[PDB]
């Protein structure tokens, strides 16, 4: 459908949107490039390792390749519902957004290359839990938004996107990750692209922060709503935490290798202690 | 619709694929900031024009900001296309073409904001032809791809998008203020982010021949499909330069002040060329 006209020909940019300042931060802060990172020395790091050791890695890689490459792919339809609303701040910011999770998506794709791991399939490690939340959920919420961009499937998109996803299980794999192997002092490259990772994804929750707080203050209903979506996830969300501590406690000669107290039982509460963070940044009255 | 499994967990990335290595180019050579142009001298020197002198400069600002507006929105649909597709190379670098215009959009306003225009409303500087592109041919074009991905239909919207309104209108744009503005002197931040512009721009056309040029070698038909959507649009393409140009022509204080001779049958032959060109790029048979 046609374009009305266009708000930078009738007027400009407002450019005290808080979008349009998360945007302008983006740019400033968003120069990192995975084609950059020198992985060689996490080359040698994972060759060194037993296969025992080398397997214990995977099922969190397998995570991560996985959610940036689905994260990527599925904020288009939120980028196409914010710009059918005029919303044109949000649209600039939501180019950085998704040029960030490119980047997230190389990242780790680099580093399988770069470790030999390439040629393997990894989707042996994404368990019934994960599937629902990355194969299934997340793309149903976000595609619904091309036929029904109410209030209601707005905050429902950036809840399974950026409130579960990224501010609940991504957070938590960024902390998991950090703790076991900056210990062991392993894959720095990948440390490296982490940490950058990390301070993307600061800006993307801010945004479903936004985007869900503006749509609670037009009505508190909307608060009970997010609550109840966020609690609708969560099995899936312990569900694939449970799988991976699993398979974690089954093969734990990389723990004992390093020496690293991998207590599983505090990463566990991470991931509990995230997802109750995240739903305190959502105010009834805001 | 379910995400079926993800390459990056199932393989890597197609390193040597034409859009990964574009993609890889647009990462080094897409820095610029247009927050960082200074935009001061381009203050005064709007100032110190005469009212009439001022207006001269409109119509063409007005097209372009206009022109960044619709391709930022626009180039949506074929994200999603070619994302659903699972052409995920493409999709890396349409992050790149996406946040490229969000700079465009943002460069354009922010020289309307500096020069003190940004309350004036440049819509009386679109035509009917001018509507005709960009008010509905392209996003009418675009949109369609969300329920009709095929081959004539992804054709259609780069022919609209990449070939006429960045291959023809939009490089003869760049042309025709360089011409007239670079040789007077005036606006440098404004030249800056036109050559910061049209250094992305390239890339970006790039994309739209590759597209083109991909689904014309499954099948010679399409050549002709190609050529014949080109032609149906030159109609308007050339009715907007004739108002532009036939504008420019009844104030021609500028060009009298700054005593520089614009050749309006020089640049209406850039932009001949420059269609003809886009044709030339590609081929019945490669
Ligand atoms: C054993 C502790 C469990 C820790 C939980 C691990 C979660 C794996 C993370 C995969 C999600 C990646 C999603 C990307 C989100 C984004 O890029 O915005
Ligand atoms: C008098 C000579 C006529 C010159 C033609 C002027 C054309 C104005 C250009 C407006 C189009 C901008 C579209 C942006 C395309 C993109 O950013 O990829
Ligand atoms: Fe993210
Ligand atoms: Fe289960
Ligand atoms: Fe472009
Ligand atoms: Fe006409
Ligand atoms: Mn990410
Ligand atoms: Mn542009």
């Amino acid at each position: 459908v046609h374009h009305d006209g266009f708000q930078t020909v009738k007027a400009t940019i407002d450019w005290e949107h808080p979008m349009f300042k998360l945007y302008e931060k983006a740019k400033r802060n968003g120069k990192w490039n995975p084609a950059d990172i020198d992985f060689s020395q996490d080359q040698k790091d994972f060759a060194s390792l037993t296969s025992e050791e080398k397997i214990s890695a995977l099922p969190l890689v397998a995570g991560f390749s996985a959610g940036e490459e689905a994260v990527t792919l599925d904020i288009l339809p939120m980028a196409h519902a914010l710009a059918r609303q005029g919303r044109l701040e949000d649209v600039l910011f939501l180019t950085t957004f998704m040029h960030d999770e490119a980047k997230h998506v190389e990242m780790f794709s680099r580093w399988q290359q770069a470790v030999g791991i390439g040629q393997m399939d990894l989707s042996v490690f994404h368990n019934d839990h994960y599937k629902r939340i990355f194969y299934e959920a997340l793309p149903e919420a976000m595609n619904r938004l091309y036929a029904d961009d109410s209030p209601e499937a707005v905050i429902r998109a950036a809840t399974v996107y950026n409130m579960i996803v990224e501010g609940t299980l991504a957070e938590s794999g960024y902390y998991t990750f950090r703790q076991i192997y900056k210990k062991a002092g392993l894959f720095p490259g990948l440390l490296q692209g982490i940490d950058y990772l990390n301070m993307d994804e600061g800006r993307h929750i801010q945004f479903g922060i936004y985007t869900i707080q503006r749509i609670v203050n037009e009505d508190e209903r909307y608060y009970e709503l997010f609550i109840r979506y966020m609690d609708e996830l969560w099995p899936h969300v312990i569900g694939y935490v449970d799988y991976l501590t699993e398979l974690g406690k089954r093969q734990q000669q990389l723990a004992r290798t390093y020496a690293l107290e991998i207590d599983y039982d505090l990463l566990r509460h991470y991931v509990i202690k995230q997802f109750n963070l995240r739903k305190k940044q959502i105010s009834r009255t805001k």
